[PDB]
């Protein structure tokens, strides 16, 4: 490698990457502000929703947070009444976490407030969607993440929509809980 | 119907996830690079910007550093109290002699084999003979942040 080419590249990725995440983070915290949840809490709820219960280990992995952060925030969610801890006989090693009825309700309620026209990443990708007929695949970015984080990490994408498709309908560009 | 709102959601959460993963990895590598110097990422970024631009206003630092203007002021002020930056008027912020030296030292220690994104991107490099353009990503960033923000890249 040319070390000057390597520098240009890594500084380009750092800048693009800070710009993208800060933008998403800001929209995500706006979304959550009426609920007094932070982003990590919502992410924990999301992971337990998507996987039908999740271990602290899966939450740390898929939430891109340390195990202790996953535990700490799950504990806070438990105190809030939004999560409960269980322990699966089949798996003595792990602590699992599951949505309570209150947590599930807050989760559905957040999804019903989801408005893509208020999301800068969605708006930012509309010219590409119109040109290509689909959302951008960002395949180079995905390739890099798969190489840094491994194949395991990537599997979260496969089930991204399973539960949501059965729980919600689209009416007027918004999600609405349907009778499942 | 333009988009399915379900597809929009899926896309949105895919972007959040990839984007957090990519930034956490860069952030972690960038903190290690800065450990011997006891500089914040935001402080290095301010130094970088003042250097690229040959002096920078607090609001240019906020914009190109992707920071609230308050944070940019706070960290510029820390850097000044370190002797790395000086406040001046043509108010703007300029590297001192010491700040320039620290900036240079850091660049001399830059080692791409310790950068996860650099290594994660070798298969692509080996396949295409160049670093990935990530042109979809760049295009989204241009639409969110504007053309003025993107000029910072045209300082290769």
């Amino acid at each position: 490698y040319d070390v000057k080419e390597a520098l240009v590249f890594t500084q380009k990725m750092a800048q693009l990457s800070k710009a993208l995440w800060k933008s998403i983070e800001k929209d995500w915290q706006q979304w959550l502000k009426p609920y007094d949840l932070n982003i990590n809490e919502h992410h924990i709820l999301w992971i337990a929703y998507q996987l039908n219960g999740a271990s602290i280990s899966e939450i740390a992995k898929f939430g891109v947070m340390h195990v202790s952060t996953a535990f700490n925030f799950s504990k806070k969610l438990e105190e809030r009444g939004y999560l409960r801890f269980s322990k699966r006989l089949n798996d003595k090693r792990n602590t699992y976490v599951q949505l309570t009825e209150e947590g599930t309700e807050v989760f559905w309620s957040l999804l019903e407030e989801f408005d893509p026209t208020r999301n800068a990443v969605f708006k930012g990708s509309q010219p590409l969607y119109h040109l290509f007929g689909k959302f951008p695949e960002v395949a180079e970015m995905m390739c890099m993440i798969r190489h840094i984080y491994g194949d395991d990490f990537m599997e979260i994408f496969e089930t991204s929509l399973t539960n949501i498709d059965n729980d919600f309908e689209s009416v007027n560009g918004k999600l609405k809980k349907k009778a499942k």
